[PDB]
């Protein structure tokens, strides 16, 4: 796990902007990439859950990977989420990620159909081979995937040849500590933004998160505060993050984030893809106020 | 609901054969369609959960819909499962099902991302529009979808304009009865094969199932027995179906089914798509013996 | 199992009447026992889930067992639910059931604290020892107990020396069929009233149910109709039972039943014990109308 | 009411109830365990809780235990009586008894088994509060065992009932932990899962109630201090040592493993839980004895 240590840090789970006809909005994607770099983010996690991967075609997901690499390769770290239910499809996205010069690939535990643990392990093996050298970030998100891995099973996955990190989207901070205890050198990303400070204390050494797109500097502020033993500042920043998260949960998180970014002059049209609907108009005053607040706070 | 009455019956959830390279095996697909037609199956449900929809592209799903319509249109009923997480993707497949002359379309409640009930309704409304006259079969499968609709929510969905049926893959036979009581004319498909008899008694007036591919006549036999008041034959047949289902659950259902069909000379290569693995070789004798038993029985 | 064949039938899960002071109402208990007998019920299952076992003391449960045996021993079948979380408490009730001349005992899988399967097995063995020759009815109710028995585990429990039946309060009618297939002679009570007809069809040979207190003849009617191949009449009866169950679920089932029984001049005070509250007054007209309908139907 | 109950803040051991081989109460070992806890420097004891095997005891047994603990500890450390039963009337009896014995507060688990409406839960707590005759109520939320899943809104209503001065939050949802602190700045908020104690405090907990505090309470104390002084590394090291122990205890069964460690520490005569809990698998006894030896050495 030592080789992949340059993957440690705070990485935004990049949103995929759409135009009014729900096609990819390439100009807004480019601006959002640049907006994240200018915030001082360590990297981008592209085509993930937050990226609305599972309502895009492989072709569209590739177009997005290619554009992000064009804008950001060499400036920040780049992780391509290549995960599909199909292994073969995941491998195609892995090969493309390699071609575009990504630093690493990532795959959600394949979902919908129940698979045996061995079948999961072979899935990751195959994607790792297609990534042809790019390390794998295993992506565990039980609340959405329906896949319920034991600690022993997680231990096996994260020690597969070519695995360099775990994106742990789980609120179980006992397990977060257990994972850190077993794997002292493992890059371990906290996946739920609303427990970030507590996840770091448990053992996570960074994070990948949707809300980083609009306030990534706060999460970097929590990392700094904890490393300096400034517990009060860490808690205060986490409380501010959670105030925002409360609102985003009310509005719908991806579309709420897109709407803030629209008022921040980044995203032209803040729609998610159907069957996601639009933000309820009653929330616009609150979201506008948040965009104003954050713009004044700055990166 | 009354207008869609012609959709009532016992429809097999068609498996999608693949070749050794995991591409679509079009020859085996054609054989399976005809194999089903010969069993006296009322129709086919194509590109569903059982058809491994969610490890195929839209193009692959379209190729399958087209071939099945070539083989079966006019002979039996054809339902196209067009469901995707994306609404726009589902609409493309609905349009394609319309072009190929399917009798109906169907969509699973979109999964993975949580969607509000209103969002689910709009999803079905959009797919219905794109189906341009083909009635919609709402597909409820909470165990896999993660979508847990209330009875009131189900009632709203199945009364949207253009909805002609519910595929109810739920083991809750109280809810099955409540649906039937609220919608006396609704075509109501029992989705779990291992409770088919109890499902019909509860209110289903037909079924859609994976195991119908190898023993569909047994389920038609349950419908017949229950209509005749012959409880003991119905129970005997269900018990027999469940003996097979016990085995298929051990082997893995889709791949075990394909393996039985392989031993019946229908499916050339009995593989599911990765990340599904192969059948454990220890089960092959049992699957071979089952193939023999069923061909003899037919 | 073949020796317990005399336990086969449609048994009301007897409600435990209380007064406005929350005390046992022993006069209403006797009256309810006689009411069940007069309606032609096959037997009673006493101090169960429906009997509000888990808000009574062992002494109270014993007093209720004693009175039911006085009122009904030798006239109908009597099953004592002796189950508690504690094995020793369960054993005291089992010994008392034996003393009062019950025909069998029953125990819910002990709940709240997680116990190993072996611990559940030993629990049933100890209670069976104390029952001193009364057969055990294993009581599986996963929705409330939180105990999630596999088919293999159920097979082991129901083949313990001294088990003569399973009360299966589960909506999984594949499992119901599987149990019947594995145990051809086992007395198998359907526990969810709203799927009774379907449960019999899957392989149950009787039932234990709360609603049998007000309309047990309907469930008897379903068993008869299915035996005679009159599917239509079995369905019609199940539908009428479910119309009633819909209402009872709206009002609260045990208190709704007690309220119907109050309007039938059987139960003096239709209260359950705290923390159960009273029936919402808005529902009283429907429950009175239901009582009047059922009195008209039974004659 | 929250500000009033500030004196209840701290690290409180969830007291085990010792039994003998005939499954009777072991009152001598109970007194020993109380005195053992006081000698460790625990802030207080939570008596007759989930850890205390409340739900396999009678009301009389539970009262006997409450009375003895008060005799041994009243005035020396804080005393919280867990009086919760499924039955409201039963819980009230225990509440009245806790008041007679001079406990500092009562507590009740959300009543379980039978589904109750939120209004019914509220009335249950109101009734017990009335019977506590002035003792603050500590609401006890443990969704994993109770099956009661309260919304945040519902929790906010419960913790602001007249008479409520604390929440024992046995939940691993540290977003909810933070939300509760944000809504109720003065609420006494006990972290309930020992294996996330440090992270729970960071999220907003201001103390805890825990089973493992019986054998290594000083570590949890040490975590509170380390965090207060901005020493993250010691807090993490302490939590890690705690989780190494908790790993073992989960393997062995937690209550019986803790009792077995206490038996090897010469505190508890017979390390049995009540049936249907079985004994510790004998293959684990070497590990539990070694653990006891380690902790004795660590505490001197
Ligand atoms: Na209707």
């Amino acid at each position: 796990h030592h080789h992949a240590t340059n993957l440690r840090g705070v990485m935004a789970a990049l949103l995929t902007p759409f135009d009014q006809q729900q096609a990819l909005d390439k100009a807004s994607l480019r601006r959002l990439v640049q907006f994240n770099i200018q915030q001082g983010i360590d990297g981008l996690y592209v085509g993930g859950s937050t990226g609305e991967a599972f309502v895009q075609s492989l072709s569209e997901r590739e177009q997005v990977l290619e554009i992000v690499a064009e804008e950001a390769k060499g400036k920040i770290k780049l992780i391509a989420h290549v995960g599909c239910v199909s292994t073969a499809e995941s491998q195609q996205l892995a090969a493309s990620a390699k071609r575009y010069g990504f630093d690493a690939v990532s795959a959600v535990t394949p979902f919908y159909y129940p698979f045996s643990f061995e079948e999961h392990c072979d899935h990751y093996r195959a994607i790792i081979d297609s990534a042809d050298g790019l390390p794998m970030v295993v992506f565990n998100i039980p609340a959405l995937s329906g896949v319920k891995l034991t600690l022993d099973q997680i231990n096996t996955l994260v020690t597969l040849p070519g695995v360099g990190a775990l994106k742990q989207t789980s609120g179980d901070l006992y397990q977060m500590e257990q994972i850190r205890r077993e794997h002292p050198d493992l890059v371990l990303y906290n996946g739920y933004d609303n427990i970030f400070a507590s996840g770091l204390l448990a053992g996570a050494d960074g994070g990948i998160g949707s809300t980083y797109n609009i306030m990534g500097w706060r999460y970097q502020g929590i990392v700094k505060a904890l490393k300096e033993g400034d517990i009060q500042t860490a808690q205060k920043l986490q409380t501010e993050c959670n105030k925002v998260i409360d609102l985003l949960i009310k509005t719908g998180v991806f579309r709420g984030l897109k709407t803030v970014l629209h008022y921040m002059d980044v995203v032209s049209v803040p729609l998610c893809r159907k069957p996601f609907g639009p933000v309820d108009e009653k929330y616009l005053p609150e979201l506008k106020a948040l965009a104003q607040q954050l713009m004044q706070e700055r990166g």
